C-alpha cells in the first residue's frame, strides 16, 4: 500500500477511530488515526488558509490554519519524515465526503522544496493561483476537475453547485519532488493552500488534506468519507 | 515534427546554413538558421553562465552569456512566442558533437515563468545546482546522463573523460509549463544555465541550446553535429 | 531638483499638459507630460492591480493595468534607464488631489530587482500586503498614512472615509536599490501593486504612480493636482 | 545595551566563559555564553557556508555549517524570539580578532523573512554575492569595508592580505525587518553566509556571527576579541 504523511482538516468528529468530538487539525503518519490533533473552528462557507512547514534539522511537522476575523489553529508532531518517506514523493490535495457532505473547493495552492547541499541550492516552487479545466501539471484522480469558476473541486459538485456525498477526489503535481539528498545539509517544504468548504447540513463531512506520498501512490479502494481519500482503513 | 523555440550556444560555424564565420550566440524561431545571432568568444574548458528573458508584453526573446573577467555577448529577437508555441511546452537543454567533438556539461540550471491573471499569480520555478544519477524530475533523451560528479552531461563522455563525436542528448523539466492562460495580463520566463564546453581539439563541435517545445517532443532523427538535436534538416 | 521616472494612472485629464481626454496610463520620464500614453477605462470604487516590468537588455519599460472581469490596459517605451536614473534609487508609491479628489488607498505592493554579474545574482525583494501604524520600512512623505484598515492612504482621507481635496503624498521603501552596477550584464525589476481609487464625484483627480528616484527624493512644491507629487512644474 | 540574537561561528576557546576546548558553533541569546554549542571543525583558507533558520510557530533556531567535501556541524535552541527581540530589528554579520587574528571574510549573503497573517504575505528577502566599495543598502560598523576583491571584509585586512588583530566590524541591512505583528500566524526567517577565515596563525580568532538586534544596535565598547562585536562582557 501507499506511504502517506498528511495534514488532515477534519471536518467530522468520528470517535470510533480516536477523531476527538469537534471538527479538528491533525498530523497522520501512515494512519488516519491521527498522531496529534488541535481543536479547529471550522466555518461553514467561509474561505479559510492552511500552512504547512518542515525542515531536515528540526524533524517537526507543524501545520496553522485560520480565517479572516479568526483565531488560528495550530498542531505539530516530532518525526522525521526522511524515517517515513522515500527519496523522491508527489506532493497532494485529497478531500471526500461520506453519508454527510460538503464542497472541498481549492481556491489556491502554493509549495516549496529545497535541499541546500555543502557544495549550494536545489529548489522547486509552484502556485496556483487558478485553475484551468485542462490543468496539464495537475494528476487528477477520482472527482477531482479543475476550471469550474477558475477552482479545484476536490469532491462531486452537482450543476447548481450543492455537494455530493460518496466522493473522494485528488489532485497531485505533476513532477516529482525530492525530498531527501545524501549531500543535503537542510531540506525543507511549505505548503499553502485555501479552501472554501459549504455545506447545506448542519453536520459536514469529511474534510480536505494535504499529503505527501510514494510518487505512484492512487486512491485507496473504499477511502470515501472518514478515510479522506489517503487510507485503506481505519488501523 | 516538433515546434522549437531556440537560444543556441553554437560553437562550430556552418556558414552553408547561414551561421557566421565564429562561434556565436544566436535565436532560433523553428529552424536552425538562427532569425539573429552575436559573436561569442567561446573560451574552450571555463564555466560560462548563459541567460535567457521574455515576456508576453514586450514580445522580444533577450539572450546573455559571459565568463568570469570577460565581456558578454548578448542577443535579441521580436517574436510572439504565443504565435509560435501552444499554450502548455515542456522547457530543456540540447547539445550534441559531430565529427568535430565537445564536452557539453551543465553544472546548474534555473526557470521561472509566471502568468499574472486580472484576478493573481501563476508560477512555476526550479533550481538545480547538482544532478543525482536517478533524477526523477527530468527526462533524459539521447546520450544525456546525470550525476558524474554531480553535473548533467548532454553528450557522450569516455571513462577518461574524453569528449565522443556523433552524439546528441536532451534534458526536459519533467513538469510542463503553462506559457498563456486566456486570462494572463502579463507571462514572463527566465532561464539560467552554467555550462563547460572542453575540447582537445582546436574547432570545438558542436553547441549547447536552452529549448521550449511541444510537451512531447523528442531528438529528430539525425539531429547529431549542426542540428544540436533540435530539428530535423537545416530548412 | 530630483529625477523622476514614473508609472502615472492619471484620473484627470488636464488637456493642457498633453493628456488625452480621458482617464490613462502612462510613461512619465522626467516630466508630468508622458512620453507614452494609452487609454484607462478606470472603475471608481474597483480593487485594480498595476505591473511595471523592466530589464537593461530590451531598455523598455513597461505597464499593464486591470480589474477583474475587465480587459488590462498597457503602455510601454523604449528607454535606458542607466542614461536617467543614478546607479542607487529609491522606489515608491505617489498619489495627489487638486479641486477635485478621490481616495488613493494602497491595498499590497511588491517589488524585485535583480542584478546578475559575470561571477552570480544580487536581488532585493519586498511585499506588503497589510500597513501597519508605524511601518519602519516605509518612508512615508505628506500626506501618506499606514495602518487604517491595515492599507496605505496616500493622500489624505477624513474620519468619515470621505477623500479631501489639495492632498500629496508618497511611499518609499526604506532601502536604497542598486540599478546599475559596472559588473551587471543584466539588471531587471518588477513592481506590482493594488488599489482602490473612490470618489463620491463623476470627476475623480488625479492619480497614483509608482516612481523611481534619486535616494533623498522629496514631494517638489506645489506638486499637488496634475503634478502627482512627482515634478514642481508642467515642463 | 543592545538586545542580540546570534549565531557564532567560534574559532578560539575561551574556556573561562564556557566556550568547550574546541572550535565551535554556538546559539547566543543575550549572552556571549552560548545557551547550546556543537563542535566545527573549522578549516583555515576554506570557504565554509553558514545556514540559519527559525519559526515562530516551532520557536526553536537552528544553524548548520559546512565545508565542501566535509561533514557538516549542527546546534538548535528551543527560544520563543517574540520574547527577547522587539517587533523590528536589524540583521547583520559580526565578526572580531584579539592578540589572535584571522580574516573575517564574507564572499556572500541572504536574508528571506515571512510573516503570514490571517487575510496573507509579507516578505523581506536580499542576497549579496558581491559588495561594491559604495555598498548603500548596508551599514557598516568598527574595521567592516566592502569592495576589497568584491567582498565583505568584516575585519581589518594590511596591504597584503595579513589580518590584523585588535579589529571589530559589523554590517547591518539598511531596512528595518518586521518579525512580529499581531494579525501573523507564521513568521519565519533564514540566513545563508558564505565565509573565508585564513590565519597565517595555528590559534586563529575570534569568529563570525550572524545577529538579529535592536535596530539602533552599535559595536559595544570593547568588544574585540572573545566578544565578537555583539557583548559589552562575558556575563
Ligand atoms: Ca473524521
Ligand atoms: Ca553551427
Ligand atoms: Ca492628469
Ligand atoms: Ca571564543
Ligand atoms: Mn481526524
Ligand atoms: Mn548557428
Ligand atoms: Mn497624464
Ligand atoms: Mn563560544
Amino acid at each position: 500500500a501507499d506511504t502517506i504523511v498528511a495534514v488532515e482538516l477534519d471536518t467530522y468528529p468520528n470517535t470510533d477511530i480516536g477523531d476527538p468530538s469537534y471538527p479538528h487539525i491533525g498530523i497522520d503518519i501512515k494512519s488516519v488515526r491521527s498522531k496529534k490533533t488541535a481543536k479547529w473552528n471550522m466555518q461553514n462557507g467561509k474561505v479559510g488558509t492552511a500552512h504547512i512547514i518542515y525542515n531536515s534539522v528540526d524533524k517537526r511537522l507543524s501545520a496553522v490554519v485560520s480565517y479572516p476575523n479568526a483565531d488560528s489553529a495550530t498542531v505539530s508532531y516530532d518525526v522525521d519524515l526522511d524515517n517515513v518517506l522515500p527519496e523522491w514523493v508527489r506532493v497532494g490535495l485529497s478531500a471526500s465526503t461520506g453519508l454527510y457532505k460538503e464542497t472541498n473547493t481549492i481556491l489556491s495552492w502554493s509549495f516549496t522544496s529545497k535541499l541546500k547541499s555543502n557544495s549550494e541550492t536545489n529548489a522547486l516552487h509552484f502556485m496556483f493561483n487558478q485553475f484551468s479545466k485542462d490543468q496539464k501539471d495537475l494528476i487528477l484522480q477520482g472527482d477531482a476537475t479543475t476550471g469550474t469558476d477558475g477552482n479545484l473541486e476536490l469532491t462531486r459538485v452537482s450543476s447548481n453547485g450543492s455537494p455530493q456525498g460518496s466522493s473522494v477526489g485528488r489532485a497531485l503535481f505533476y513532477a516529482p519532488v525530492h525530498i531527501w539528498e545524501s549531500s543535503a545539509v537542510v531540506a525543507s517544504f511549505e505548503a499553502t493552500f485555501t479552501f472554501l468548504i459549504k455545506s447545506p447540513d448542519s453536520h459536514p463531512a469529511d474534510g480536505i488534506a494535504f499529503f505527501i506520498s510514494n510518487i505512484d501512490s492512487s486512491i485507496p479502494s473504499g477511502s470515501t468519507g472518514r478515510l479522506l481519500g489517503l487510507f485503506p482503513d481505519a488501523n
